[PDB]
């Protein structure tokens, strides 16, 4: 059975003021990369995050409270979407998950190193089915998968429970992606059971006219420059391939993660899963 997540799609003044008119397409071009990924094989289920909903906010007033603690911003917003979520499913612009970005730095009460934060099995409870997401570059658009697979009921793979069944998306700390099997068979077993137990009811709606997802790689609307500026601010630039992204700050920084895919790497290549190729595959 094919399963439709309708979202809708949330950015703070942080957000608004940082990107400019270009917000939208950012935000559209992070989502297409969570999307592909649910879409892998290894999900072991067939499910299609789709957008039928966006609201920006650029007066702060206007939206939740955003503040450093990243637990009290979550709640702040899974409260704040409910009042924007039409009442009925048959409701075009009626969401089955929110999530909100913000620029700003979000903290647990041991560190700043916090990226993203969403309560585990919410998916068809509209009080509950919310993420946030720290954009800080194209990476959050694997933050985003990684929340919603919480969102999806998926534990952290190092949790005991993962242990028999099981690099994945659903690591507790940040390393190399298996670009072949990105959703681990702990994963797979908890997103399966999840929804045969009956909590993914809400999701077997098609969306009615759904906002369009950029079809190309994120490295053809954004160079090594852009990417540079999304992580370190506007200033930065690309350092003077692939594997990791330094930027400058001569002085040269990085969150050790690779080129975007699509990110030209001289004339006729760009990067794939870290590596300069050929455009014109063989
Ligand atoms: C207690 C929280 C832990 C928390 C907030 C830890 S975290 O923010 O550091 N975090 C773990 C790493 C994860 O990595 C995603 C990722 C994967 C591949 C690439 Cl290529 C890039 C990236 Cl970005 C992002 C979130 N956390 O896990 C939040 O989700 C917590 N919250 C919910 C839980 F279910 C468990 N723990
Ligand atoms: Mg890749
Ligand atoms: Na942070
Ligand atoms: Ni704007
Ligand atoms: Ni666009
Ligand atoms: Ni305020
Ligand atoms: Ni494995
Ligand atoms: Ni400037
Ligand atoms: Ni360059
Ligand atoms: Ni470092
Ligand atoms: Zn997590």
């Amino acid at each position: 059975s094919h399963r439709y997540v309708e979202t809708m799609l949330v950015a703070d003044q942080s957000m608004a003021e940082f990107h400019g008119s270009g917000l939208k397409h950012y935000l559209l071009t992070l989502f297409s990369v969570a999307a592909r990924l649910y879409k892998h094989p290894s999900i072991r289920n067939s499910v299609s995050l789709v957008v039928v909903k966006i609201l920006v906010i650029h007066d702060e007033q206007k939206g939740p409270e955003v503040t450093s603690n990243a637990a009290l911003t979550l709640r702040n917003f899974c409260n704040w979407q409910k009042q924007h979520n039409p009442p009925s499913d048959r409701d075009a612009e009626h969401y089955d998950t929110a999530i909100l970005f913000t620029r700003q730095d979000l903290c647990g009460s041991q560190t700043c190193d916090t990226l993203g934060m969403a309560d585990v099995g919410t998916v068809c409870d509209p009080s509950r089915s919310c993420s946030v997401i720290e954009d800080d570059g194209l990476q959050a658009a694997f933050t985003t998968a990684h929340e919603l697979g919480h969102v999806f009921n998926m534990p952290h793979d190092d949790a005991k429970q993962c242990a028999s069944l099981n690099s994945h998306m659903m690591a507790s700390m940040l390393s190399n992606l298996d670009h072949s099997q990105p959703w681990s068979p702990c994963s797979a077993y908890m997103i399966t059971s999840f929804l045969d137990n009956g909590h993914g009811e809400c999701l077997m709606d098609k969306p009615q006219n759904p906002i369009q997802l950029p079809g190309d790689l994120p490295g053809t609307s954004y160079d090594a420059n852009r990417q540079c500026q999304f992580t370190f601010g506007e200033d930065s630039k690309h350092c003077p391939t692939c594997s990791t992204l330094w930027c400058t700050g001569l002085v040269c920084q990085t969150k050790h993660f690779p080129w975007a895919d699509g990110t030209s790497c001289g004339e006729g290549k760009w990067c794939i899963n870290g590596k300069c190729v050929n455009k014109l595959v063989p």
